[PDB]
């Protein structure tokens, strides 16, 4: 089917409301969808699929076409080798952390995503990258910030990608049995997500802005009254 897929609805906000279901979805890539997968997405009435991937990723893994669903792609970024040097100075843990540091500020992809979600007529939307975990992690976190979800609850939704990671780790060990005794928690830094990555994205926000509200105003021109309006539309 479709991997790492979930509705952001049901998350609690700091003001006591809950995000409405059926408006914001996130997933991993949408290539080689079955006709049943297409039926699911059509029955959810999704209007836009928002793709964070690079030109090369989209060329190698084109999304399946769905009648009546419009696709918008804007790149949000500018295995054996990763495993060996995983924790070294220039290794994959440090490099992925650095990617998260660079994601939330001056991002043309997230700016377009926020522009889309500012109008109810554009919803429902689905946002995805390749694994649905890093670029979609920060983009979905931004949606949740706009909606008023706490950092603790943003982190919980972010870490849900580790269920997909567990399946990806098993798939990888089938491909390369020589790594069957690498600690699974170590492979999760590559195939999954970790609190430090999202904390690095938060830290960039906090270094640049005194509050999440200031960040949303500075990066997306979302003033307080506009945030109030969106919350009244999208929360129950
Ligand atoms: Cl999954
Ligand atoms: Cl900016
Ligand atoms: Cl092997
Ligand atoms: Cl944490």
């Amino acid at each position: 089917g479709m991997k790492n897929f979930r509705d952001l609805g049901g998350n609690k906000t700091e003001d006591g409301r809950t995000v409405k279901k059926g408006l914001f979805y996130r997933s991993a890539k949408l290539s080689n969808l079955s006709e049943n997968d297409i039926k699911i997405l059509k029955e959810l009435n999704i209007k836009y699929i928002f793709d964070y991937r690079s030109d090369e990723e989209a060329r190698k893994h084109p999304s399946t076409i769905i009648s009546n669903i419009k696709n918008i792609r804007i790149p949000a970024m500018r295995i054996e080798d990763m495993i060996d040097g995983l924790f070294e100075k220039d290794g994959a843990f440090n490099m992925l952390n650095n990617s998260y540091y660079n994601l939330p500020i001056n991002n043309p992809s997230y700016k377009k995503l926020v522009e889309l979600i500012r109008d109810y007529s554009n919803l429902p939307i689905l946002n995805h990258c390749t694994a649905g975990k890093d670029r979609t992690g920060v983009g979905s976190a931004i949606i949740l910030m706009i909606l008023g979800v706490s950092r603790e609850n943003i982190m919980k939704d972010y870490l849900k990608s580790n269920d997909f990671a567990d399946k990806e780790i098993e798939r990888f060990i089938e491909y390369k049995p020589k790594f069957k005794d690498i600690p699974k928690e170590n492979l999760k830094y590559i195939f999954g997500v970790n609190e430090e990555y999202m904390k690095t994205a938060f830290r960039r926000i906090d270094e640049e802005y005194i509050s999440v509200e200031a960040y949303l105003y500075g990066e997306f021109n979302l003033n307080k009254e506009e945030i109030r309006k969106l919350r009244n539309q999208y929360l129950e």
